[PDB]
Order: structure tokens, then sequence, then C-alpha cells
């Protein structure tokens, strides 16, 4: 009986600090031990890098530990939001634990020598989201609780209105982007392949060695013409420019780490051609890379004589008199969307454009309507529907809208999402096929050019199989219809209706409303839906999965922030993610200046909530149940009560709140009666907090307003933060 | 990116010497190149004999290689009517490429060494019906082409009425034959097993070694008792007598080359019972074997003694008294249904007796009354409810009837087709048992006499899966019902109606009607249909693909010759036959004596059509599919503008429709509007010979009437045969 709480990184790990001791005081009350797992960044280096600490300094590779937990049928693991470390992020990591006495090497971004190779070749596994794809064994089910979806119908968030005269629209490429060259098929047999490039040449080159291949896995053989990406940039950009509206692009190159930069960079080729050709020799040598945006030209042009980078920048700022206008991320500092590609966020950055009414920002700092350029259509044809939608119906009203659950095909690394390693940059023209090592077959044929994006995408059988059943049990339990969103004219998404047309049938489907349709059609059958008050579980691949439980939780809440993302392991445990939002580095930046976190830990005890539940059930222990409901009532009256943190400094805090969190969960506990022995248990404590209320909170309020030491940023000393995060000395000795 | 177009026998081959330099000019227009595949009678021969021919000499095994062409996804082959060569056709290929210097081994029918015995075997690869078992690496999808029917109902063919008072119907047998003790299994594991006779004398005689079979595999033993067969003989013939009805017996002895002539051999012995026993020691050390026809007999009695050749002969003549009178081959001639068992062919002499009006050829060389005999009941009484149908309704209307496509079970030497290698001629009485080597299991127990026919037909579980699939598929296209063919009573039917029952739930069946009843009802509920112009798909087994395949396309259209014969073969590649029907020899000698060729070859037209077709759909090849809608036009503006051959020579011929049809085509592309750039290319072509009609016509028209040299006949000269069939001097040099 063993609960996982991972230790991560910024603000979710210092309200961890305030939160453990006081979910390990509920839990104990069931025989459940709160075992702590370190996944941080600094964590990670150290895992990794433990050729020169001592044994004390040593940790667990903690993430390969809980990666094969994952496998044991009583899995039960609460993932916090984490860091996906960037360079800067991984450079200060490092540089912090070098001056804690850690020896680990320096990450050489140009390797000079061989054996600099080897040690940023280990970076690499420390680089970006790493954490993900190791504990997601299991398929998505992510959705609005009730009681957030009841609060937010009593207390609307803002929302931009659409007018029907909006001239915003999703440009997305109709021939040679992945979709439109795309080839699929799904596997007879176990197979060895290999990904070869025969160029016209005759040469044959080898960009994967080797993969090994399931029976029943379905692989693609996708490609993007860079030629079309191109011309589609060229007449998009004149397009923009000649109508007046303002251009944007919404790639994700944080998780699609290979494809998306050379996406993102070749934007900002064309769209500065004529800087680029100026300088094209200068850039050269200087290793200019603009995949990772301007900010990359900006940096390598830094260092050079004042004279000639002013003449740089300003043949940057001469080629917008022909351009068209750019949508800004800070229109003050002047940092556009072509500043750095981790700045605009699909995911994120297309609901907020909708749920602004159709806007982005511009450089005289004024919303207006925008070209969202969403390059890939596969999965931007479907944000256009809403937009429509928006147009003649106007922005959605949250007091009267339903709600779109998502239950998403993500385990064992799916799909585009596990296809980074096996992603290749063309670098001749040639004939692309992925090839049988054991028989020389050739599996599927391409024809590519030079610059083109191809990868090979793969999705197992057994995945598959659990989210048909999560669909089927998800409809069951709720009573809302599920639409399966399939293309007809997608090879892989007819690949995966002959999967999900049979496996349907292994489950008792009887009083379901359970069918299948293509994205846009799906999207709209939903989004008819919704604004008649109805709800729709949205049954999707990977990407569009991360996409819509963005999308409408924005639209139906405000944010993505306050939501269950509950796991089931395919192995019999769960996982529980808390958030699917960053670690809120700004929120550290008020705690350590001026003592206030304003860290909304909801999702943590939702979390909590369901794992709880869920040990009650999978084990048998009873007094799981109870305090689940207990905790479930605990933060349903949290919300009706208006006690979540405030984000002005003086007033309640995360601290704060997770007084009146356990206070409420400890009443729930001393006046329910399905347990006995937990009612006379809990009834002294909750009779003390609630007592000595406004001492404890006086305490918590009157602590905040200076600056305060934690001991580091990335590595913080356990002996300080906890300190800090539990600065109410009257509810510690409560405990 | 290549379509194999396979170069025959005869007239097929002549057309194609006319019409290869064509179609190239045409595939090459999209990137496709089109390869020729020598598999005539000749080639068949030189490939096998290869030891005493010179390097040069030397032909690869191109049977052999398309056979290894179907397990590639890529195959598309158009195969066209080629020779199934009988014994006195395979002596004149060996003599005229002996004459040609080739050094290939006499055909020894009765080897004196044992060395002769080697090569007669080594012949017997090349006998009879030896492509379509290796070709047919898929299942049939056989139908009449819209722009056919259309043309059918807009010009009737002649049909003969039938009488309410028609004596005709089908005799057939109702206990002893293959049926009424049939038993029939499923596999459940892997194994090999073997075909012994445990006699009375307590000895085990192996009649076949091994034979290996794969789980899922439906197996039957089957047994005709010769002493059931000869009482219904005898019963039979006696009835024909005493009530005045001629005589007719209906076999598939070409294909069923074991079995068949086993049962044609039996209905001459019983209706010349009195000769028979008169010369019995005679015939017996003659070594005349009645299973080849009264010809055999003929052959080995005509170099007796004129005495008694004409002793003989009278006998024959005398026995005739008391018998009914017999349906003629030829009555001119005195060649009877008696007299070659591969003159009178099951799948198309019930046809054309249907089509007559229940009508046969006798002595006289008028039209009468038949009693169609087909001695096994399996696929033989489906005939018998048309006939039943006909007596009340009158003869079928072509301008109002329905079609009747099948999709037929053919797979992988599927059923009754590959069963040959697996019958025997019982030589004693005994059990006759199929035993796995491996354990000594006795699967399927049976009890045979002395004469009796005993066979093992197997059909695998892929071949099945495919069939089914296929069904559907048709089904989903077309919006016509399919109903399959399967009895209650038949133990094989069951086996097959189980798979069936299973396999259909694998697939998307929604919006489609499709049901399961016996032979005899499903062709009532087909009849009942098409006779108010309603459509009906038959998926059928084996025999009945090619039975119904003439039966309906004989009525419907007048011929079976001009329909589409699809093989989507398993492994992702297709073939597409041109012809059921022969080579047509008759053909031949008309152009080598006259310069007339009268061969229709529309069956080739829409057979490369649908190459086109299919084309495009796998790789994705824009310009094939253009080709395609552009031939299936001009295909149907040649029917409609009446430029078929004529059978009367010194007007228009092959050479001449050929003409029209690229010039259709041509201007059908002349004239298209989504590929501008192929609008332009065909412009001046088709400008051409529509300029030249009258030119090229007068050509190809005053060369006829004259003998001209093709230098052979099995193994014609290309040169002096590309000289005959293409002899149209403006015609030519306009490519
Ligand atoms: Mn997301
Ligand atoms: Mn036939």
């Amino acid at each position: 009986p063993t609960i996982i709480y991972t230790l991560t990184d910024e603000a979710p790990l210092l309200a961890t600090y305030a939160f453990l001791p006081v979910v390990r005081k509920f839990a104990e009350a069931a025989g459940i031990d709160v075992k702590t797992s370190d996944i941080s960044v600094a964590a990670r280096i150290l895992a990794e890098f433990g050729d020169h600490l001592t044994e004390e300094q040593r940790v667990p590779d903690n993430l390969g530990e809980l990666g094969a937990l994952t496998q044991d049928p009583s899995a039960n693991i609460i993932k916090l939001p984490n860091i996906s470390a960037s360079v800067p992020q991984l450079l200060a990591a490092i540089k912090e634990l070098q001056g804690k006495g850690y020896n680990v090497p320096d990450y050489p971004a140009n390797p000079k020598t061989d054996d600099e190779k080897k040690i940023k070749d280990r970076y690499a596994k420390i680089l970006g989201s790493a954490v993900n794809p190791v504990l997601r064994e299991g398929n998505s089910d992510r959705r609005a609780p009730k009681a957030v979806k009841e609060y937010a119908r009593k207390h609307p968030h803002s929302m931009g209105e659409w007018s029907q005269a909006s001239r915003t629209h999703v440009a997305t490429m109709k021939t040679g982007d992945f979709y439109h060259g795309e080839k699929s098929m799904t596997l007879d047999r176990d197979r060895r392949v290999k990904m070869v490039l025969k160029t016209k040449s005759g040469e044959e080159i080898v960009l994967k060695p080797e993969v090994k291949l399931d029976a029943g896995d379905i692989i693609d053989s996708m490609y993007m013409s860079k030629k079309a990406l191109i011309a589609f940039y060229e007449e998009q950009i004149e397009d923009a420019y000649k109508t007046g509206v303002m251009f944007s692009l919404h790639v994700k190159a944080t998780m699609m780490k290979v494809s998306h930069p050379i996406v993102f960079g070749h934007a900002v080729k064309v769209f500065y051609k004529d800087a680029f050709a100026k300088h094209e020799k200068l850039f050269d040598e200087l290793g200019v890379n603009v995949n990772n945006g301007l900010s990359d030209l900006y940096d390598k042009i830094e260092a050079l004589p004042a004279s000639q980078r002013e003449e740089i920048i300003e043949d940057l700022h001469k080629c917008h008199e022909h351009r068209p206008e750019l949508a800004m991320v800070d229109s003050a500092k002047g940092i556009s969307n072509f500043h750095s590609p981790s700045d605009v966020i699909v995911d994120a950055s297309m609901p907020a454009m909708i749920r602004l009414g159709g806007k982005m920002y511009g450089a005289d700092g004024r919303t207006k309507d925008t070209k969202a350029v969403n390059p890939e259509s596969t999965f931007s044809r479907m944000y256009q529907e809403m937009i429509n939608f928006c147009k003649t119906h106007g922005q959605f009203d949250p007091t009267t809208m339903g709600t779109v659950p998502n239950v998403g095909l993500m385990a064992q690394k799916a799909e585009e999402y596990g296809s980074h390693d096996k992603t290749f940059e063309i670098p001749e023209d040639g004939v692309a096929d992925i090839v049988d090592i054991d028989t020389g077959e050739v599996l599927l044929t391409q024809n590519v050019e030079e610059g083109d994006i191809w990868r090979m995408p793969i999705v197992k059988d057994a995945p598959i199989r659990d989210w048909v059943k999560l669909a089927v049990t998800r409809a069951r339990l709720s009573g809302m219809p599920v639409v399966f969103w399939l293309d007809t004219e997608r090879p892989h998404e007819v690949e995966l209706r002959k999967k999900v047309k049979e496996y349907l049938k292994d489950h008792d489907t009887e009083g379901l409303k359970i069918q299948i349709m293509p994205q846009v059609w799906a999207m709209r059958y939903t989004l008819e839906r919704v604004v008649r008050g109805k709800d729709t579980i949205a049954a999707t691949g990977n990407i569009l999965r991360d996409y819509l439980t963005d999308l409408f939780p924005i639209l139906e809440l405000g944010t993505s922030a306050k939501m269950l993302s509950i796991v089931p392991l395919m192995a019999g445990g769960g996982l529980y993610e808390t958030g699917a939002g960053g670690s809120a580095p700004k929120h550290v930046h008020q705690l350590v200046e001026e003592n206030h976190l304003r860290w909304d830990s909801l999702g943590e005890f939702l979390a909590l909530g369901a794992s709880l539940e869920d040990m009650g059930n999978k084990t048998g222990n009873e007094k799981a149940k109870v305090l689940a409901k207990a905790l479930d009532t605990a933060t349903g009256k949290l919300l009706e009560e208006n006690k979540s943190p405030s984000r002005r400094t003086g007033e309640l805090d995360n601290r704060g709140s997770q007084f009146y969190l356990s206070l409420f969960w400890a009443q729930a506990l001393a006046e329910q009666t399905e347990d006995a022995e937990l009612a006379e248990r809990f009834k002294p404590l909750a009779k003390a907090l609630a007592e000595q209320e406004e001492a404890i909170v006086s305490e918590l309020n009157s602590v905040q307003g200076k600056t305060v030491d934690i001991g580091g940023y990335y590595y913080p000393d356990p002996e300080k933060t906890s300190e800090v995060m539990r600065p109410s000395k009257t509810f510690n000795t409560t405990l």
C-alpha cells in the first residue's frame, strides 16, 4: 500500500514542501505510505553523471525506477508538473550543482574533443520533454471534474467577443505536407526494419539502422516537401500582406524537437529572405541556426563590432516594409513570434487566440485579427472549424456550455510522440524506403527531395486496445456519447479505424452512443452539442489529445490547470498527472522576493482524490474510499468558500489554501458516518484546526511581504525550504 | 512501374501483335513500362526441356516467373486466353519446334524404357489446364461491364423460346455420388496427412505418400460409387428411350482430368453395353480406353482388317435401335456427344442449351428437347431450377433483366480445382482413410469399392478470408446485395458456412444486404429478382464460379467473351483475365488463308481499363486514372459506333477495330479537363488519326482476301507476323 509522490521543479515542488506532511498524516490512517521520488532537472543530472560523486551524493535513476514501476500492477504515482529543460535551464542547473560541491561536467554546446561528444550525448537525455515518454505507459483520461465545471458556471471568466466580420483564420497546406503524402500500414508479423535513402547517385544512406516492430503495429511513412513548405510560406506571407491581416505561426518545437524547428526555421528564412541573402556568407560561418528563432541570430551577432551588428538589425527591420505585420509575444520589448520557437506553442496559443475573440497582439500593442499559420494540415483543420463556428455563433458562453472530455491514445510513445529518434532532414534527392532486414522487402516507398522532413511514427497494438476499452469505460460510467476522431482520407486513421471497428465488438456496448467521424465533422458535431449545453467525449489520437485538452478547458473554465488527468496503466496501476502546464517560474520569483506563492494546488488535490479512490477499488482498502470521498467534498468546499490562492502579495497564498483544504478534509471525516474509527480519529484534529483558524491564517499572512531564503533554485535546501513553506508553528504542532 | 502483358497462343496472340505497339504508346505517357511474358505452349515446352537446347535457344520459365510475381504487392498482369494443350496439340507443337531445330523429345504415350517414363511426366506439366492454377493467387470478381449490358438492352441477341411443355431437364444422381457420401472438416492444428486404402486382405496401400495441410483448412473425403453410377446411367438411358427424349452428357473433362473421364467412360460403356461385351477381349488387349471417348475406340480399330472393323462399327450402330437418340456435336460429320470428352464442356454446353430454349442438335441436324445428364448432383441441380423457372416464365428478356456478377472462391488451388493430384480410382474394396503421419490418428474414414472415384479436395483459410472480404467490398461499391450459395446438407458447405458466418463480423456490413441460402434456393432467389430487373451478387465456391459466369453472361449478353474478370491478388496485386474462353483456332485458319482475323479484342480493352484503374489506386499514379477513364469511354464509343470485328472476310476485322479504339482513346484524351498536359499531348495524335481514317482503313481492308505467311502456327515468326498484323503504312508511321 504505497503512493509515490513526485518531487519536481519550481512552484509545484515548493507547494509539495508544505503539502507532503499533511497528505502523509491523512494517508497513514488507511495504511498507505507516501514515498517520495525526485525527478527534478537537478536529480536527473546527478543520476546520469554519478561518475565524480561520493556515495552520499549519488542518486538512483529515479525516472528509470518509476518507468520500471509502471509494470507493477500496484503502481500509484502522482505526477506534478516538471521542467522540460531548455539549454539555458540545463546550464543554470549545472552551474548551481557545481557550486554546491557536485562535480558534474559542463555541457559543451560545440564539442571540440571527441570525449565531449559522449557527455553531450549523455546530456541530451536530460534536455527537453524527457519525463513524459517514460511515465506514459497508459492512455489519457482528461476531463474537468463536475465541481470545477459548476464553479465556472457560477463565476464566468472573461472571453473576447467574436465578430461575424472577423478576418482571422487558420492557414494550412493543401499539398506537399505530411498528410497529403502519407502512406500507412498495419504489421502482419514481427519484423526488424531499417530506414534507408537510395540517392540519385546510387549510394545508400542508412538514416536509422534498426528498429524492432511487433505484430499489429501501425507505421506511417509521411514527409513534408521543403519546396512546397516554402512556396506555401511565400504565398501566405504575401496574402497576409496584401489583405492587411497580421501574420502568426503556431507550432510545437518544444516536444516535436526535430521536425518543428525546421518548419519554424523556414518561415523566418522566407520572411526575411532579403536580409538572409545580403549576409548569407556571414551567417553561414557564424553557424546561425534560425530554426532556434531570431534569438539565435541576435546572440551570434551581439559580439560583432557595433557598426556591423547595427547594419544587420537594420536590414531586418527594413524587410518589414514589404512584409505583413507580425504577432508579438512582448510588444514593449519588441519580442515577436519569430524570436523563439518556445514562445508561441500551438496547443496553448491557439486556444488563447480563440478565447480572445480570434485575436493576437500587434507591434502597436493593440489586439487584432490574425492569419494563424499552422503549416501541417493533419491536426490544424479542426481549429478552423471552431473559428468558423464562432464567426457565426459568437463566443462560447461558459455559464451554459457543455463539456468535452478526452480519451487519448498516448501509451508507449504512441504515434508522433515517439517519432523523434526516427525523423530526418533529407540530405539529398532520393527514394526513402523502410526495408525489412530479413527478406529485403520495401514495406513503404516514398520519393523525397533535399530538405524534406521524413519520419516513421509507431503505434503498438496493445495500447490501441486499452484506448478503445477506456472509451467504452468512460461512456458507460458517464452516460456521455463518444466520438472517435478518425479521418477517412488519412491512411493512418483508416488503419486505426479498422482496429476501432473490430475492438469495439469485443466490448459490451448495448446502451451507448459510440460513433466514428472524421476530425472536422467530429469537431462540428461536438460544437453543435456543447453550445446546446450537451456533453461529448472525444476519443482521439496523441496530438489531438494534447490540443483538445488545452482547447476546450480554456473555453469552458478559463484554464487547463484545473482538471483531472488520469492515466490507467496497462499493467494494472494508475498514474495521476496534477497539471499539464509549466512549473511556473514567475511564481517562485514572487515567493523568494516577497514570500507569496500563488501556485494553485487544486490539480494536486484532485489527483490525490483520484489516487485514493482507485486505491480503494484495486486493493479493497475500504478506508481509502472514505478518505477519497472526504477529500472530494473537501476540495468542493474549497471552491464554494472561495479559498483558492490569491495572486496579490499579502493575501491568502498557496500555503493558506493548503490549511483550509486540510481543515475541510478533517471536518469531512469527523462528520461522516461510514467509518466509525476514522470519524473519532479526526474528530479532535478537526476541532483543533477550526478553533485556531484566524490564528493560523493570521500567521501565514503576516509573514508575507518580504524576501525569503530557500537555499537555491534548481536544488533548494530541504531544511531552509521547509522553514519557509511551513512558517506556521501553530499549524505544524497541531499534527 | 510495370504492367506484364502475356503473349499466348493462336488468335489472341495475333491480336496482341497489333495491340502491344499501341498500348505502349499510351502507357509510357504515364510512366508505365509494358513488358511481355511468353507463356505459349511452345515457350512452356522450351522452358521445361532446356537440356537439349543451345544457350541462345533456352527460354526462361515465364510461368514460374509469374507465379513468383503474384507474391509481389506491385503485381499487374494482363492474362490472355491460351491453349490448354490436348495430346494432339502438344504433338503438333513438338514437331513444329523440332522442325525449327529445337531438340525437344517426342511425347511418348506408351513409354518403353524407364527413361521415356521420365520425360512423359515432364511433359505432363505442360498438358491441360496448366497456367490458371499457377496464376490464380487471388479470388474471382467476374462481372458484366456497365457499358456492355447497356448495349445488349438496345440490341438484343436471339434467344430460343421456352415452351411450357418442354421435356428438357437435368438428370442427376440422388445417392452414391460425391454429394450423398461426403465427409468434411476444418483442421485445428498444422499437420501432414496421407491417403491410404486399408484393404480386405489386411494390406494397406498408400495412394498418396504425403500432403502438407495448414491450420484452419477445410478438407473433404468424397467418393462416387461405380455400381451406383452405372445403375444411374442404365436408368437414365432407359428413361430417355422410353420417353423419346434425346440423351446428352455434360462434364468438365478438360479441367477435371482424372475423375470426369472415368465418369464420361462409364456412360459410353453402359450405353454400348452390347458391343463392349461381344468384343470384350479384343477391346481389352487393343488397350481401348473409352474414358477418352468413342474417338479412342475408332483410333484403335482403324488399322484392323476391313471385315473386322466393319463388324465392330455395325455392332455399335446396331446398339442404337434400343437406345435413345444421342446429341450431336456435328451431325453432318457424324460426330456425337460421345466422340470426345473435350467436345461438350459443361460450363458452356449447358448455357448454350438453355439459351437455345432447352435445345440441342440431333442426327437429322434439327434442334430437340434433351435430357441433360449431369451425373454429379453437387453443382448440377442449380441448373434444374433455372430450367423449371424458364418453363413457367418463358425465356429471359435481355432488354429488361438484371445482372448477376460473381465473387468466386478460387485462390490457391481451392476445392475441386486442386483435387486432381489427390483423386484416385480405387483398385480394390476396402476402407479409405486420411491419416496423420505423426501420431496414428484417423481423421476421415470412408468405405469404397473396386472402381470408385475417391478424392480429397482442400481449401485454405486465407483464401476464404479474401473471398468474404471481396464479397463485402463488391456489395459496398455497387450497392447490390450478395447471396452466399452454401448448402445446409453438404458437409463442405457447412464448414464454409461456419467461416462465412464468422468472417462477416470482421467487416463493416452496415448498410449491406448479405445472406446465406442453399444453392437451389439462392438460384431461385436470384432468378426471381433478375426477371424483374433487379441485380444480385453470387458469392460462390470454385465450380459454381465457373458455371455461373458462363450461364448468366450468356443469357444477359449472348456471350461470356465480353466481360471483366478481375483477380485481386492476396499479396496486393491484380490479375486481369481478358477471356474465360479458348484461343479460337478457327480465327487463325481464317487469318493465314484469307488475311482476316475475326477475333474480338473487347475483353482485352476492358481488362486494360481495369488494369489502369487499379494502378492509380495502389501506387498513386494520377495520369494512369485519366487513361483508364478515357479508355472506359473509348471502349464504350467503340460499342456504340458499332466498329467491332466482322466475321465475313473482306470487311472490318480485329486490325481495323483496334485502330478505331486508339482513335477514340486519343480523342477521349484530346477533350478531357483534369490533366491539361495530357489534353494537348494526345491532341496532335487524335487529329492525325481522325484525318487519316479513310486512308488507314483503305489499307487494312485492301490487304485482306489473300493468303499470308506468319512463319508457323504454335511458334510464329515475330518478323513475318508483325508484317501481317500491322499492314497499314500511314497508321504505323503516325507512331
Ligand atoms: Mn497540452
Ligand atoms: Mn468458364
